């Protein structure tokens, strides 16, 4: 009953795939990576929610006295991965519906159309936590994929669930009056605080195509404006953006923003995800502003590393100075993805593929590496409202 079974192995206009191996090799690498990811991270052991699934994060410490097991961010990653692997994993729909059960049971304490950001094995946690924008973005987008994979005439009306989450959830709570995306449903409607890894341009395009609400296009265009307004001043040579961005005109967040890290003003663990989220817009929708941003970052990192992906480190100041020390896939793999819009990057893309295809480390890097591998092999297909 899959209408888009793995592997869809699509060919987006103007983008290259790794070409030193066959497509069957690329698909086999993705299948193996998924089987290992699923074994290590996909869980269905919530005593407080039989039938609920989640993705096991690490997460040090407690969250409001609860022991955090996963987040809405990982829930969204897992839900996208699961729908895309349908046709290989015969339990994909059961897993997806179980992830959705968790997402709606652990609803946000603020906007109940969203997911609260922490999964913990307690009925008290179900409805206790507020939302985080990126988790709900990936969850809502995954519902569009589910609609196109299985149709919406079964137990879960995926399209209606998507439309409600997009409109009553994300637009209502996270689209700001300044046409940005705020940090979560606890943040204000007039907030100028934003996390650029939430600027999931290609998801926002799909939201527009499946709701017809032009708000999404207004946000896309404005966020491209913001990216350029920020980078021309703060990263004119590298093209990078910081983990968090504040104020108008946009500027790097201060250090220790939200107590996340000393490097919230820099290209750190949140922003490492940006180059994938941006490049997908060029690949799936032909957006030239995405190619411009992607080529600038790709050229910078290739020169920085002398064409060696293993020389990428886990964090950079906006001027390109090293913060990190070692190559991890949440940084490496999006830099490879950013490189796919120019054919003269072929060798670099091939080297990046060899680096990432078997690279297993921990939840955050592995989950984002799998999303990136799905995308760069053509196996993340585009949901379209019909034929």
């Amino acid at each position: 009953k899959e209408m888009k079974p793995f592997p869809q192995q699509v060919n987006y206009a103007g983008v290259i795939k790794p070409n030193h191996v066959t497509q069957e090799s690329l698909n086999a690498s993705v299948r193996s990576y998924y089987d290992n990811w699923k074994k290590k991270y996909l869980k269905n052991d919530l005593s407080s929610l039989p039938g609920g699934y989640y993705v096991k994060g690490e997460i040090t410490g407690d969250a409001d006295g609860f022991k955090p097991l996963g987040t809405s961010e990982g829930q969204g990653y897992g839900m996208i991965i699961t729908v895309l692997m349908a046709g290989y994993d015969s339990n994909a729909q059961k897993i997806y519906d179980g992830l959705f059960k968790t997402a709606r049971t652990f609803k946000s304490s603020q906007n109940p159309n969203l997911m609260g950001w922490v999964v913990a094995d307690s009925k008290k946690a179900q409805g206790h936590f507020d939302s985080a924008t990126d988790g709900d973005l990936d969850i809502a987008y995954s519902l569009l994929l589910a609609h196109k994979q299985w149709g919406s005439n079964g137990t879960v009306n995926y399209l209606k669930e998507a439309q409600d989450m997009i409109t009553k959830g994300i637009k209502a709570s996270n689209v700001t009056n300044n046409n940005q995306l705020n940090l979560g449903d606890w943040d204000s409607k007039s907030s100028l605080d934003t996390r650029p890894s939430d600027w999931m341009m290609s998801h926002l395009r799909a939201f527009y195509e499946f709701t017809g609400d032009k708000t999404w296009l207004t946000v896309i265009n404005n966020l491209y404006d913001v990216y350029t307004q920020f980078s021309n001043k703060y990263s004119p040579n590298t093209g990078l953006i910081s983990d968090f961005v504040v104020k108008n005109p946009p500027q790097p967040a201060p250090k220790d923003f939200l107590d996340e890290s000393e490097y919230t003003n820099a290209y750190y663990y949140n922003a490492s995800r940006v180059p994938l989220r941006i490049v997908m817009d060029y690949a799936m929708y032909g957006e030239k502003r995405s190619k411009v941003i992607s080529d600038k970052v790709s050229s910078w990192i290739q020169n920085k590393t002398n064409g060696n992906p293993s020389k990428i480190v886990d964090g950079y100041q906006l001027n390109g100075s090293n913060i990190g020390s070692y190559p991890t896939a949440v940084f490496v793999s999006p830099f490879i993805a950013a490189s796919i819009t120019s054919s003269n990057n072929q060798k670099w893309v091939n080297s990046g593929w060899d680096w990432m295809k078997n690279k297993r480390e921990r939840y955050f890097s592995d989950s984002y590496n799998l999303l990136t591998m799905l995308f760069i092999t053509g196996n993340w297909w585009k949901p379209v409202p019909d034929d």
